[PDB]
């Protein structure tokens, strides 16, 4: 039959979907959510055999283990042991595009189990196999019986295993294909990876049993009033003296309780479902759930006799709150969100797509603490314990069904097709079946990427059919359709249109009032975070704090899908597309996150921790006024804390509690500052800090920041003039300048500072010389290829105007010698096949004091491409241990994703100034510096830096940080300026103008001296 | 595999659906239409063998002819071979109620057919079989090789042969299942039969084809402008050298032409359809399409070469016409509708449900010349050619997905759920696929009782999203709900509320306002016209007229389904429900039609035909205004004739020509009226002729009627003295009365005038007496049942009353002589279980003229329920050839359904004065009668009669007419009061208050005498 090249069939012989059952004999137990003796779990080893097609399977391993097999653990990806390469690919198909049919070379896994069942099991009732997420379909045997066939990989296949199994020893045996006409339908921009990948369980549930219940909450007015709705199905032999009984708790205290027999009210000239029943229970002042307080009450539903013997209990936390649009705005609990989300796909670096509940909970816990309140499960449902862990930590979470065509041609050629409506269907009614009691669940998606085509239309409707709870959203099509219920764009930017034909991405504040428009507008996808990127965050949240219908979005994406690969010596290295031999491929694609795949974050959280803040702070005199933007809660877990320093040296600082209402202002005076010491620049640092643990954060924890600068007092006194004069020695090849214990030499045909002493020290590996490009961001480079140079992107720009390749042109180089100090006096031309690009006039002036004053006076041709940066750079010969300065940090931070910084004085171990990204570029700089001390060295004036021990032509030579290695001494780049870092995509240019450097001449000054 | 008990399996290898094609080689063949040498009938002899079960089909079969096998024509249903029988029932599903689940004995007809094929049609192309109607399912082999499987028994399943076929013979093996799970979506209220019943064809397609094509007319604002689009795609290698050229033909002129290279517009990110295109053509002052002049055009879409070289054309007739629904009214062309609509299934008595062109033609005239202009496809697609007839001779219709679940509990357990979304899904997209380009349907329909399911807000969206251009209706779940554009109930009455919980059917002039409500109404079912029904017509037509938002309605329905089965001397009779051993049936309920199953109208068809004339008339004075009813028509095919007569005697008539626009109006001023030289009632009637013949009419046709009463000259001429006085001779037991050679009898112990002689010859059978019963029609029985009694239905009322059983019981016989008469007076009470139901008392008036004048007087007890006639009857010792009256007629009418008969002088043969209703019955009243003659006999008065040669109580004993036999002589029964018949529905009480007999006393008044 080849059912895995057929659309029509998607199942054989799998069981209605349904929320998540246990079948409890004990009441207590399911209102504590404790385990189940009826709920057993396959998991652990398992035997599995892998096939280059499923005609190569032995009918041998129906009835017996093949001797060849290996034992391995399940859940797993097979890929992840070695079996065979996963594959990254982003739009393309990893297999010819030729629906239905797949590649007659298609990976087949045939895992099997033995395993006991008790007659206790068998002689009553019935007993089911769940398959949580197989990929991509499967065939099933028992007993070397053909049970069943199931496809959609995100989603439970459950099979009645009651008429096939024995007491005693049994065995299962699954045939696991790759590749399906499912695939079509899972194109999704991640690993192509195949297996039983989910959990496996078995569940008993007796013969008469609840088979369907859903709840509902709906309240009055004001929330002060709610009515709990259950609905309750069965199957099995209907008798009067059945009853259902739902219960409802908060904690240990029971709120409600109704008991009723079966049988609905009337639905038709028919009659109603005489197999069903309707509870409704009264809740006065219900404890509503949020992500800021997610509240949570139990409801257990119990199928029993009226003389009071149980038959059994399912059950599910139930949290109070309503989801609606009205007027133009998405309302939880009555009250605007304010989505603070991100995207996160199921990606494990060693396990590949098999998730744990501890890798769950640490993805939680960072984006509470980074002040994330949203999730969307892009692009699949998830494993079931997401969903539990959201309720219960509290998140807003948009459940997307497993449905993605990206690379047909056009996008929408299969889900426009009527033939495919039945397979689309069953992706999106298997998810809501499944997910719709979780109160984290607040949107549903259509999936993601299939272009707009009638089976979405049919779809959206039928889930706002059945379920008017939750709003439907979907992208596909232009973001805007008749689909959906929110504008949901991917990458459209704030205030720069694309106007793409027939699916614009126009700027997100003109598109809301577009003519006609109405709807409230989320990104699905926003601020791709590629390697170094994050740049122009801070304009999103602007934009959406001050338009009351832009409601925010959700970043793109949580973590890197980098896989982990051993090297000869057996060391881990981070891998990407194309490493497993696997091609096409997309290479550093599968990176975007604001956390490397082990959860170490990359620099960029912190700006989305900064910018997605519940606090916002201005400052008039020394009043400091807070506004809470939380909706429902009172700060009641936090304090300020405020410190004033005078260029890093702390002058005061103190502590005030907050108490201020959801969406109110608190007013906070400070105290009178008595006058600083001497000169400088008084900044206002503010925290907010929350004192007591709670389950997401600890003791401690800062949840919020700002700074402003406070008065200033510029420095007017002269300095102590020089107790001796620097010596000028000229010669033809090099102009010398001694102090001291001080040399510093020029040389006269480079016209560059070549060599430093300290003593008897050399301080320089390569001289000073003036720096206009950068190792290459992943937004520079965008979708560019060696094979397919994209001459759009501005790395192509630099590189075909000659920024990597010019070479400087001495113009001028002479000494002069003032009343204290030597002048030396340069310019330079960089040019490239004749075009002079850029001009350096520089002046060094070094006094008696031993200090270097270089300024810099740069000019730019105004036609060739805004140079990455404008500054200079060596190879100092020392290594130090640390790197102090005075200026914005801790953390990297650039020009348009600088705002998270402080100004203050910072201590790094030399480490902490190189950020590792998978794939190499620049990385550490660190702006707004107004100091910067390491080793013997020390240099002021205004600039932006970093420091490492990879040169920028290493970083941009390598493609894999595993294989830069450290070079001798120290490099140092000092930016009077540098450009932007982009990212509202990866694929496009995307730095603003505002950070480009256009302006034709610039001016910076450096103060070079011992410290 | 059990494919037909899996509604996850609907096909196997079938190919998709598309509009009617014919792969013509030649461009002029495909615009006139004409017989394609690519598409072959394989309609004719086939051979066939019944089995018990799919289980016992020879292996043998595949492979070669079973020996056993007959040969048979196909298309056929086999139950009319007489292989099996086949069922009547209505809502009970005909199997057990276990989805997806069929009986294990499952009749399985094996069709199988030798034929050839040509090599010319397997060097090149593609062959492919189109079977257009299997019911239900079935398996295809081809050459005894597996081909493929299809459910859905009313559109059509092809398959690609190619493969399978050889130059020369070849067979074809067909195992089509009676049930499937299929069957559980076609539980219409009709036959249950089975078989290859639609045609079977060949058709040839080049590889590279044109595989569908979609056309669609825009218009400006007054439709002086349109814009004809037609998306065209193909299948096979696109190459840059191919074309399409799309052009429309009026006739013979080039309307317009227009050619394009393959290759879309850009549709989303990943850009367009390379393999469509869309031809564009303008139209200045469209003919339009409509129901009135049904215009068409001629789109020919040819696939061909840059060159020239034509690959293959296919082509369509084309309506130019807009259908929006707008401030709440349904508009065609811009105007509102007014739906003059009936319900028709697809049957013959004789062939069951296979359809030929000459029943479907004569069903089109017999509609057409009866002033319908709409048709409901009752429940499923219909046979192809149904819409073609449609588009050329002008009916709107209503197409309808074969979904139809009346017998689940509730009614949409089905819907409702989701894993029958897919099957639902494909029965109204094929549907869609298949007919959208014919210009005669209107109005898309989601199926008929299932309930109101998600699955069907699904479609509901699906639908509109695929095709803007008709609204879609469905009536389930209450006919209001969020998947229909109109409020389309059934037997909703026009001003009675029906509050059914859950599902109310609201008066229709109710409904249309109740809260909120803004949409148009048109009853997808409505006036029951099982047996003598159509009571209460008039009423729903009224409102129509009035009501804006009331815009028709579609009768239940054309034609009753009865069989045609032969009695031992080989004679056929018509049967209904039970009538083959089917049980459980719903015995006459398949029979509601207006025409009888041969095509022989019902009384009730003329009333129809009145109450929709598209003529309105008034009267003023000498002034007849006529108004039209057209939307878009001028009356230039129509003439008015006038006629004044004198109690049936012609005094005037002449003619005038109808000169009037759609919508306007004519005034007709009649000649100065002669006074009459006579005592009597002027009346005039007037008729709208078409004076010459029409696709669909003879010339001379009349279309509209109407009549008034002028002046009244009532006689106040005193008779005139008698030549001679009766004698009256009194015995114990008689009072005798002579007058001439007549004799009167009446007996003194009965109280009746039981003989009357004429000369010797004795003149009754029965002697004269009340009655106040009738043989219960239809609508008195409802479903009430001897083994299930329905205590509320009329015929149940009366019986519990004890109307059957009530016998005379005499108060009164006197005789007394006047002047020049003798007078006879009498009174008798009724009375069952001792009480009086009613009491009568009379006067019998005999005079020298030999008149008898009789006046009647009842009274009818108040607690009883009223009843259904009060008159007299008796039995006449004579039979004669002819029946004359001066009354209203010509044919049967009742007195909630007379307004289409006349008054005039009518003379029939008797058998014209009995209708064969199926089910006998009362029948054959005629009301509003002033003067009756039969034989030597006249009665005058003002009563409604029936006179024919079976008595009442014969007619309530027998179930079938063809088990009537003639008494002797002739059964009379004159009525001075007669109940309506009602109709609105025959499964609840139906007449009128207006029309029923309650107001307690009666009186009435006759004149026997000799002519
Ligand atoms: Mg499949
Ligand atoms: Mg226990
Ligand atoms: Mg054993
Ligand atoms: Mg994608
Ligand atoms: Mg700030
Ligand atoms: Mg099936
Ligand atoms: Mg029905
Ligand atoms: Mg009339
Ligand atoms: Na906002
Ligand atoms: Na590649
Ligand atoms: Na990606
Ligand atoms: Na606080
Ligand atoms: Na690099
Ligand atoms: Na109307
Ligand atoms: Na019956
Ligand atoms: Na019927
Ligand atoms: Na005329
Ligand atoms: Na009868």
């Amino acid at each position: 039959r080849r059912d895995w090249e057929n659309p029509g069939v998607t199942q054989l012989n799998r069981l209605a979907a349904h929320p998540p059952f246990a079948s409890w004999r004990n009441s207590e137990e399911a209102r504590t959510d404790r385990p189940s003796q009826q709920l057993r779990s396959l998991n652990g080893e398992w035997r599995f055999a892998w096939f280059p097609a499923p005609e190569a399977v032995p009918e041998s391993w129906l009835e017996c283990d093949l001797p060849e097999a290996d034992t391995v653990v399940v859940p797993s990806n097979w890929q992840m042991h070695g079996y065979d390469a996963p594959i990254y690919t982003n739009v393309t198909y990893p297999i010819t595009v030729n629906p239905p049919f797949v590649p007659t070379e298609n990976p087949t896994g045939c895992y099997s189990l033995t395993f006991n069942v008790d007659e206790s099991w068998l002689q009553e009732g019935q007993t089911r196999i769940i398959f949580d997420g197989v990929n991509s379909a499967f065939h099933l045997w028992c007993n070397g019986r053909w049970v069943g066939y199931g496809q959609d990989s995100r989603l439970p296949s459950e099979f009645d295993l009651s008429a096939f199994l024995r007491a005693g020893e049994n065995r299962l045996a699954v045939m696991v294909l790759r590749w399906s006409d499912g695939s079509y339908l899972e194109d999704q921009d991640m690993w192509r990876m195949s297996g039983i990948f989910r959990d496996v369980s078995l569940l008993h549930k007796p013969t008469t049993q609840i088979s369907d219940f859903h709840v509902a909450t709906r309240f009055n007015d004001d929330f002060s009033r709610a009515v709990l709705e259950a609905e309750v199905q069965m199957c099995g032999e209907l008798r009067d003296y059945l009853r259902v009984t739902v219960s409802l708790w908060q904690g240990e205290t029971q709120v409600a309780s109704g008991t009723a027999p079966f049988g609905g009210e009337i639905i038709d000239e028919r009659g109603g479902y005489a197999d069903r029943v309707t509870l409704r229970l009264n809740v006065e002042n219900p404890k509503l759930w949020s992500a800021e307080i997610p509240n949570l009450y139990r409801a257990v539903v119990e199928l029993h006799t009226a003389d009071g013997t149980l038959i059994e209990a399912e059950a599910c936390d139930v949290g109070f709150r309503e989801v609606r649009i009205e007027n133009g705005l998405l309302l939880l609990n009555g009250k605007p969100l304010l989505i603070r989300g991100v995207n996160r796909h199921e990606h494990h670096p060693l396990h590949g797509q098999v998730m744990d509940e501890q890798t769950m909970v640490q993805d939680i816990l960072l984006m509470k603490q980074n002040n994330f309140n949203a999730v969307r499960c892009s692009h699949y449902p998830n494993h079931p314990l997401w969903y539990t862990l959201c309720d219960r930590y509290g998140l807003y979470v948009v459940d997307e069904a497993n449905i993605e065509t990206h690379g047909m041609v056009p996008m929408n050629r299969l889900t426009d097709d009527p033939r495919w409506l039945p397979a689309m269907s069953e992706r999106v009614t298997r998810m809501v079946q499944r997910d719709r009691n979780h109160p984290s669940v607040i949107i549903w998606s259509l999936g993601n990427e299939s272009g707009h085509g009638a089976n979405h239309d049919a779809l959206y409707r039928w889930i706002k059919s059945v379920d008017p709870s939750r709003p439907v959203q979907y992208e596909g099509g232009g973001a805007d359709t008749t689909a959906t219920d929110i504008i949901c764009p991917m990458y459209a930017r704030v205030d720069e249109d694309q106007p793409f034909p027939a699916v614009p991405k126009w700027s997100i504040k003109k598109w809301l009032s577009l003519p006609g428009e109405t709807r409230p507008l989320i990104l699905c996808e926003y601020a791709h975070a590629m390697g170094n990127s994050l740049g122009g965050f801070a304009k999103y949240w602007q934009a959406f704090r001050q338009y009351p219908r832009l409601q925010g979005g959700f970043v793109w994406d949580w973590v890197d899908q980098s896989l982990i690969k051993y090297d000869e010596n057996g060391n881990p290295w981070s891998a990407y597309g194309g490493d497993f031999g696997d091609t096409p491929n997309d290479r550093q694609f599968c990176m975007n996150g604001l956390v490397f795949a082990d959860r170490t974050p990359h620099p960029a959280l912190t700006e989305a921790k900064h910018q997605q803040q519940f606090f916002q702070f201005r400052l008039s005199g020394q009043t400091i006024e807070v506004t809470s933007e939380y909706l429902f809660r009172h700060s009641d877990n936090e304090l300020l804390h405020w410190m004033v320093a005078l260029d890093g040296k702390p002058l005061a600082s103190g502590e005030v509690p907050l108490d201020v209402a959801p969406q109110g202002k608190q007013l906070i005076e400070l105290p009178e500052l008595p006058q600083p010491e001497s000169a400088g620049q008084l900044w206002l640092t503010v925290r907010v800090v929350q004192p007591n643990a709670t389950a997401w954060s600890e003791a401690g924890h800062i949840s919020a920041w700002q700074q402003w600068r406070l008065a200033e007092n510029l420095s007017v006194t002269l300095p102590a003039a020089s107790h001796a004069i620097p010596h000028l020695t000229t010669s033809e090849m090099d102009f010398c300048i001694e102090l001291g214990n001080k040399r510093w030499q020029f040389n006269r045909q480079s016209g560059f500072l070549s060599q430093m002493w300290i003593g008897d020290k050399k301080q320089l590996l390569t001289p000073l010389r003036d720096q206009f490009t950068r190792a290459p961001l992943d937004n520079d480079i965008g979708v560019s290829e060696a094979t397919r140079i994209d001459p759009n992107a501005w790395v192509e720009r630099w590189k075909a105007a000659g920024h990597y390749q010019a070479e400087a042109a001495l113009l001028q180089c002479t000494a002069d010698t003032l009343a204290d100090a030597v002048l030396i006096t340069t310019a330079h031309a960089w040019q490239h096949q004749g075009k002079t690009l850029f001009i350096s006039r520089k002046t060094y002036r070094i006094d008696g004091s031993g200090q270097m004053a270089i300024t810099v006076d740069v000019e730019v041709a105004s036609d060739t491409p805004h140079p990455a940066r404008i500054g200079l750079n060596c190879q100092l010969a020392q290594v130090a241990e640390r790197v102090n300065w005075l200026g914005l940090g801790p953390q990297e931070n650039y020009p348009d994703r600088l705002t998270a910084a402080c100004f203050d004085r910072w201590d790094l171990p030399l480490s902490d100034m190189y950020t590792p990204y998978v794939f190499p570029s620049e990385n550490g700089l660190r702006c707004g510096t107004r100091e910067l001390n390491y080793g013997p060295h020390q240099w002021r004036g205004d600039f932006q830096f970093n420091i490492s021990r990879y040169s920028q032509q290493q970083l941009m030579e390598t493609s894999h940080r595993h294989l830069l290695h450290a070079e001798e001494g120290t490099w140092l780049n000092i930016d009077g300026f540098h450009m932007g870092i982009g990212g509202d995509d990866s694929w496009s240019p995307s730095v603003s103008a505002e950070f480009q450097l256009s302006a034709g001449r610039y001016h910076y000054q450096l103060v070079w001296c011992q410290k």
